[PDB]
């Protein structure tokens, strides 16, 4: 799609809501979770809290506090996947994933590491126990974590892991792992250091499913590769696996999980459409002392190898069903309206998640087979409609609920009238005059936005 | 997609099959089908002729003749669609669409009516016989007829009918009527002027389905809206229907054709992205001086309104699976190496058809889930892989059997290691150096194409 501007992005204030705050100051809160028990549950990145939130009275418990948790002031790791058991009454267990200590590390650039791990849910002491380590020694960096969590159809775990920002700042030199699988040697050895821009799926128990795709003739746990930063994952009712992740300077994309597929990052941005990135590849750079001009590859300094989308030659690609935005080589990736935050005025919108609306006896007009999208630099939640199949975007993005936030995560109520929103307790947003804020109108929050 | 170059067209020989032509100078051969009975059998778009071939022999048999079709020779028009009922032992029957006179005509330009009609097939004279129109007084041109009639596993047909050429060339001042829709009181009357650039589904009597979608608040025959000229049709074997669809200057599309959907032609061309195409609608010009300069709309000539892709205020627009081929507004629209005959330069590749390959017994390693898509003025075909489940493309547009030929249909046989083509009896073709010429290989041929490994 082209890029709305700023006052396109200003006009969607939602009138036809009521605001409410239940929750402010929360550090760092993160996924956010419909319960079983009809409560609203939400984790704090940075503490490893897990809160439970009545949606009655605004009461608020913490269930439990995930122990050694690693978050780094200047990072973006700590707790992150969340999910309940599909069947809790019968299966009362939670799943999650952090960032722990890795005592093996020799590379003190790269100390931790990832864990997916499962909690039981005791009703007689309403807390966590019996934690068991499902799958561990995942990649963990500061940068494109991803992390989300949520358990298929097929009762098996889905998971994202992101691509650890190989390839950009802090992690320029990097060789990027998204289009590398593991040899037989390695999965063997538990080395799954080629785990990064991938989609996991997983047995309950952490164990390799006998039906995983292949890739190079190994069936891993990989389903899907060549992914950037996957914050979003949700399914469908008919079965259907939908995604939202962040794009570099531009082309964030709405996709469409099928098994086995190469979703073409980093050789690929968006569509394989050579317009607006090129993959520049720094850690094939002559010396570190090369300068990212940050022109997404559109225009590269001397001493980095640089190929077009349509060089690429790699096998099974699958173009997003949307993406937020696409633009043309003369686009101009310098705009000093932003000042020293240039990223603000780029063509993207940063989702952080993706929520399919199920609808119910008070559903919202107009809201049937949605996808919201909330992002994070533009202060706004997406609707995005789909086809009663969920085979193909219909018309835009419509931006909501425009405000100085940064929306990180959202649900809606059974009945479908009441949506619930997480907002970042710190960092760059754009104002409705296109200009950045760090002046967060509701820090590290949970939203109530009722239907009016 | 990017466009690929002359030498990357030029390299695609396709070396692992043999060529065997097994007819040639046909009359404009157009449709081309593996029968109930083992048997290739084709029309001839020019004279209305339903002719059988002989897979073994080659031996060809004229079966019948669609009495009074029309055809001019500057024209697209003539038999179009031709399709046999799903269970042919208990129902004979063969459905077609052809171009005929319309006697309650008024406008000498638009003389002629589009008739979806049904004929059964009697053994014993080895003839069609029992004509009766199914749908009547469809609208006919020159230009962008498409015509493409399958029957889905539903039992209902489904059928292309283009946007007859409306806002370019001759009929560059009329109104387009893509995104158009009729009125309950028009459907009452059988008034289907609005029956341009859409995907229509009817019940096999010809009447509207009851599940058909809603448009503007009406269920009429139209399933999708918004196409230009929709050639290819075909189902997958899990029930999704895949189309291929010739664009303007560029963005020629392979679509998931979803109940409903609206294609963006004329507000969108491929992907609403601003890149290569605007809208200029001539029908709403200050007057009918106005020159139309081919740009694709990137540049006009003043007194045309132009509205870009991101202007358009559409419902249900649906993107394409995969373009070819989307370019860049600094797109260079005025290629020397075509001289006067610009249009075979443009960043398109004119698809004819739209096939799913099947497999069988003999299936050609590494086809699993591909569509065919012949390409006319590239003198290719086109391999396109899918997902197992025919949910989205895999890669790209793969080039096979490059000559200077105009490929217009394209089946396999039930074993799956040979592929029967039709190609145009006259046209414009690119050659190996990029260069045009209209001295064609194999004009208007029956071609076999044998898997070698
Ligand atoms: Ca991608
Ligand atoms: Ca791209
Ligand atoms: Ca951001
Ligand atoms: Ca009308
Ligand atoms: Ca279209
Ligand atoms: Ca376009
Ligand atoms: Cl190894």
């Amino acid at each position: 799609d082209v890029p709305l501007t700023p006052s396109q992005f200003a006009k969607a204030k939602s009138e036809n809501f009521d605001k409410k705050v239940i929750l402010s100051n929360l550090n760092k809160p993160h996924a956010l979770l419909w319960g079983p028990d009809n409560q609203i549950w939400l984790t704090e990145r940075a503490t490893g809290k897990i809160l439970r939130v009545n949606p009655e009275s605004g009461s608020v418990k913490t269930v439990f506090q995930v122990p050694e948790i690693v978050n780094d002031a200047d990072g973006q790791n700590g707790l992150l996947g969340f999910a309940f058991h599909p069947d809790f009454k019968n299966n009362p267990y939670i799943y999650i994933s952090g960032t722990f200590k890795n005592p093996k590390s020799t590379d003190k650039a790269l100390p931790n590491q990832t864990i997916i791990r499962r909690y039981t849910y005791n009703k007689s002491t309403d807390t966590l126990e019996k934690p068991v380590d499902l799958l561990a020694g995942l990649p963990s960096s500061k940068d494109h974590q991803s992390g989300r969590l949520v358990i298929g159809p097929d009762q098996k775990i889905y998971y994202t892991i992101g691509d650890q920002g190989r390839n950009q700042l802090a992690y320029l030199f990097l060789p990027n792992q998204a289009q590398h699988t593991p040899t037989q040697q390695e999965l063997n050895g538990k080395d799954y250091h080629t785990y990064m821009g991938k989609v996991l799926r997983l047995n309950l128990d952490g164990s390799i499913p006998k039906d995983n795709p292949s890739f190079n003739g190994v069936v891993s746990h990989i389903y899907t590769l060549g992914h950037r930063n996957p914050q979003g994952l949700a399914f469908t009712p008919n079965g259907k696996l939908l995604q939202s992740e962040q794009g570099p300077n531009s082309d964030d994309e709405i996709n469409l999980i099928v098994k086995g597929g190469n979703y073409g990052w980093p050789n690929v941005a968006g569509y394989k459409d050579d317009s607006g990135y090129a993959y520049a590849n720094y850690s094939a750079a002559a010396n570190k002392s090369i300068k990212d001009l940050a022109q997404n590859g559109v225009k590269v300094a001397a001493g980095v190898p640089v190929t077009k989308e349509s060089e690429w030659t790699g096998k099974n690609f699958v173009p997003p069903l949307k993406t937020l935005y696409t633009v043309q080589d003369t686009y101009n990736y310098n705009d000093p309206t932003c000042g020293e935050m240039t990223y603000i005025c780029w063509p993207t919108v940063a989702p952080s998640s993706a929520y399919v609306y199920k609808g119910g006896k008070k559903a919202i007009t107009g809201w049937e087979n949605t996808l919201l999208v909330p992002s994070l630099k533009r202060g706004v939640i997406f609707r995005i409609k789909l086809d009663p199949t969920y085979s193909t975007t219909y018309d835009d993005a419509v931006p909501m609920f425009k405000s100085n936030n940064r929306y990180r995560d959202v649900i809606a109520s059974p009945d479908g009238n009441v949506l619930y929103v997480l907002t970042d307790t710190a960092g760059n947003v754009q104002k409705d005059d296109g200009s950045v804020t760090n002046t967060l109108e509701n820090p590290g929050s949970l939203i109530k936005f009722t239907y009016k």
